[PDB]
């Protein structure tokens, strides 16, 4: 059956590196090395605050902290404690529970205690409610620190949200480390994988990752885990039909492993993504008999992009500092690097311009998905009109505000066309201030998108982006990308009956035992594609896909070629009203 | 009297053969074969959400998996929990029956606890109220999982909504079934109300079902039931009317055993739906003496709604594996299928010109009700406007969420010529925008419909539809489906006395004992009806039909005939005003 483990060694978190120096910088140290604290005579706290995706490292990284001290040193304790566990409608009783648990913290020595939801043990402190709401979050104000010196032990606390509460719960000389998690997206992504994927005898292909892991996107080390029970159980049933209706209980063979690359893509059309439970967020990428219709300036976008802001991030530390240099004294040779790679930019926006069903709203998640790693948000005015409790500009000055407390971050407006004609000019005025308020020398991305081509525009965009470089306008594709798309259809029109299945038998698997246990018109039908399409938009060449996808559909089984042009030429016909 | 069971072998809920084998999956195996849990290490975690129409499987699938689990091994035991029952104001004690039920859950092994009313057992957690909201949440966050391996101990849960809480609640990787209940039908309602009716010594005949399974749309196993036992008690009266004012107490014969299809019908007469007990859902088949009328465009209706989308729905993997391929390697063999009837589509919508008067908004029910099985709903401004907590705008959005939160759906609008004056731009470029949210490639129908006709509308709906075969203009019918309809009640003319009863006695029924325990003119008003009347709208037909049947109702009693042709006559001559 099942079981849980109480050994890890950062293999379903792993990733976290940095993270991991600056935790092994405050639990390690002071008792490693108890010498240097009076040759100093210094502090330092203890206190991690963890946010961001929970289940990414929220209870990955609680087993990757108790297994990572109990693999560091003997002996040593830890003290699970998650949210409201220890309570009552009193105080002095709910209290008193807490520091009972607080006087025998302190009598075991070696000891960490996990705190986990956060806002359930200590909300914010209000006089509107019951006086408890204040007593028992002065109380734990008092009792983890302030009043109490409190040696030797260590106490780790985790939200979603960094500001889930009042910012005196975050005392600052505390708890001054607070851990974001970025949920890794495509290579400890991959090596995330493949540290679980090694827990089998049979190895698994290394074709398949990073494949399967730039095709899994938002998701925690539990259920990528699922994902590799889903598609381990589709492997059961695949390999073995006799899985049913059995009183008399049945004995197996052991040697039932067989593995898929089809289990793990019915796995993909049987998931569910963590973060698209309730989020539609627009990472998809660009549809890849598509990029022969856009990669050309596709290409140029991420070119441009590139020139126009840098994406380079930060290195590690730990290799900065394997490196030397001599000299260090010039406080001036530090701000020349402060002024590289830092004064080389100026505002970061970008513009679209371009017709309607010319490619329109799929490029966007696509350079969405060409790069990843950097923070992101849209202001989608669905997004926008989500909540009625306040105002829509007290929600964007609030949203402004949590761009402004990132990294340097990426804003996006699709559909500008019909905005400015959703919100009225209080908000409108409202966010040309907020283009403002920052400074030029921050990394702000501003990709902004619209369905109307160029030089028709009101100039409200024009003042604002007066750049000649801010801004793209778009064409039709040429007619090599046009032949190149219709290309493979154009081949699929000849490899009908046993290449597709119209026309390959499907037949039928027996039960295992399982014991009991107690061509020439291809050419004007080519002129009929090209020149008689006269360079159309991509909508309609959608729609004509769809439809001869019908076409050979329904006439999927045929023999002796050559006689099932009739039907896709009066579809163009008929198309071409 | 009455009486509870406690055996079911599927014969109230029976249909559910895909959930049935999910959760066989997903309860039996881990103690069936408790090797390859080891042979791949694997967790599968335990688990289900029910939602859905409560009573469709809320109780009966309750039952369904207890007498399920029951029915399939020994021992086991069962626990039945339906919200609020183990808890108090304060916390410590209410927590404290609930975690001695789970360690008495944890000490008898066999045991799985059903667990109704999810929102009475756990709210959204919320910190604007008493902290109890936050504590039990999380305390049963924590005593669930989390912290507690739970071993061989199954947790089942049901809601009537999918999203009724914060989806803490479900964290993927210990409750990653969720069970939508579809309420069957056609088929397994006939299905559904052959197991029921099986329970009698009579059996019941089969022309009559899926009559009465197609009569019968909305309701769950309990109330099918119901409908059991009203015609059953239809029967009891009707064979006995002596069942009244018994002081001295009477005795029976047993042999009291006659059934009608009249019980059955004045059934129908005296039911109430329950899905019709709070909404009005256009739910209406086509009248059936106005099939002459509209079956000729009816067949367009659903052959284009075929072609322009086919309603192709998922087959059973268990028949499907139950099939095989030679070749499992191929992931372009793969995409093949997934290109397969998936991208030849485009944008599913359909509009319905014609004048008023003429067959409007019966065909809108009428081919809701030609296929089902597909999810639907409509944007009745009705729907729109009966809230004004949020602004209607939300609502858009919000609905535009849960229909993408679905299958391939069915979106409706009634009246857009009357419609787009109701609402302002707001809620117009709202849904304009919302139109082109979401891509072509997947598969939402968007029927709509005008009581204007053609090439006289605002262009709205032109750049909206610029495809010729997205709408459909109207006619007048011919003579010929005119005579057709008028046909029935012209030889209803002729059937008076005997057939009709207009000069039929009704005689009295005696009392049982039940003893003590202690024609030429014909072709002149033929031209009256038509051929005077050129070609006109259907309702003036319908007023034209009930003054007819006013008629014939008040001259109910005629022989010697020839002699009733005057008064009829007369009103058309008055109707023609």
């Amino acid at each position: 059956p099942l079981g849980v483990d109480s050994s890890l060694s950062f293999e379903s978190v792993g990733g976290l590196d940095n993270y991991i120096n600056q935790l092994k910088e405050m639990v390690m140290l002071p008792l490693l090395y108890p010498e240097i604290f009076q040759r100093f005579n210094m502090q330092p706290p203890r206190g991690v605050l963890f946010h961001g995706p929970p289940g990414t490292g929220k209870t990955l990284m609680a087993r990757a902290l108790a297994a990572a001290c109990s693999s560091e040193n003997k002996k040593v304790s830890f003290y699970m404690r998650k949210g409201a566990d220890c309570l009552s409608k009193w105080v002095g009783e709910a209290e008193r529970q807490l520091r009972l648990l607080f006087e025998e913290a302190k009598s075991t020595q070696p000891s960490i205690i996990f705190f986990d939801e956060i806002d359930g043990l200590a909300p914010v402190r209000s006089s509107k409610q019951e006086q408890i709401h204040a007593s028992i979050v002065s109380t734990l104000l008092a009792l983890m620190d302030g009043m109490e010196s409190r040696g030797q032990v260590i106490i780790i606390g985790a939200t979603n949200r960094p500001d889930a509460v009042d910012p005196a719960l975050r005392r600052p000389g505390r708890f001054d480390r607070e851990f974001y998690f970025p949920l890794p997206d495509r290579d400890a992504r991959k090596k995330i994988i493949e540290i679980h994927t090694r827990n089998w005898d049979p190895p698994v292909p290394e074709w398949l990752c990073s494949m399967l892991a730039e095709k899994s996107k938002g998701y925690g080390g539990a259920d990528l885990r699922a994902l590799c029970t889903e598609a381990a159980l589709n492997s059961i049933k695949r390999t073995y039909p006799q899985l049913y209706r059995s009183t008399k209980r049945l004995q197996i063979d052991p040697k039932t492993i067989k593995v898929k690359v089809k289990d793990f893509v019915m796995s993909m059309k049987r998931m569910i993504p963590s973060s698209e439970r309730s989020s539609i967020s627009p990472s998809k990428p660009l549809s890849p008999e598509l990029k022969p219709l856009l990669n050309e300036a596709f290409q140029d976008i991420e070119k441009t992009l590139q020139k126009l802001m840098p994406v380079a991030s930060k290195l590690n530390p730990l290799e900065e500092v394997m490196y030397d240099d001599p000299k260090e004294n010039d406080f001036e040779y530090q701000q020349r690097l402060e002024t590289f790679e830092t004064l080389r930019i100026y505002k970061p926006r970008f513009l679209i311009c371009g017709r309607k069903g010319l490619g329109q709203t799929a490029l966007g998640p696509a350079i969405l998905q060409q790069y990843e790693g950097v923070h992101v948000q849209s202001f989608d005015m669905s997004t926008l009109l989500q909540d009625s409790t306040q105002s829509i500009e007290t929600s964007i000055i609030h949203l402004f505000l949590e761009v402004r407390r990132h990294t340097p971050s990426i804003i996006y407006i699709p559909d500008i066309d019909n905005w400015l004609n959703v919100l009225p000019l209080t908000a409108i005025t409202t966010f040309s201030s907020m283009l403002e308020r920052l400074d030029f020398s921050d990394q702000i991305l501003f990709l902004a998108l619209s369905s109307s081509p160029l030089s028709e525009l009101h100039p409200q965009l024009r003042e604002w982006f007066s750049s000649k470089q801010s801004v793209y306008s778009l064409q039709y594709p040429t007619r090599d990308s046009i032949i190149a798309f219709f290309q493979p259809i154009l081949e699929l029109i000849k490899a009908s009956p046993t290449e597709l299945p119209g026309g390959i038998p499907r037949k039928r698997r027996v039960l295992p035992e399982l014991p009991l246990a107690p061509e020439d018109r291809l050419t004007p039908l080519k002129q009929l594609l090209i020149d008689s399409t006269t360079g159309f938009t991509v909508d309609q060449l959608l729609h004509l896909h769809s439809f001869l996808y019908q076409i050979i559909w329904n006439t999927k089984s045929e023999w002796n070629r050559n006689s099932v042009v009739d039907e896709c030429e009066r579809a163009v016909k008929e198309f071409m009203i």
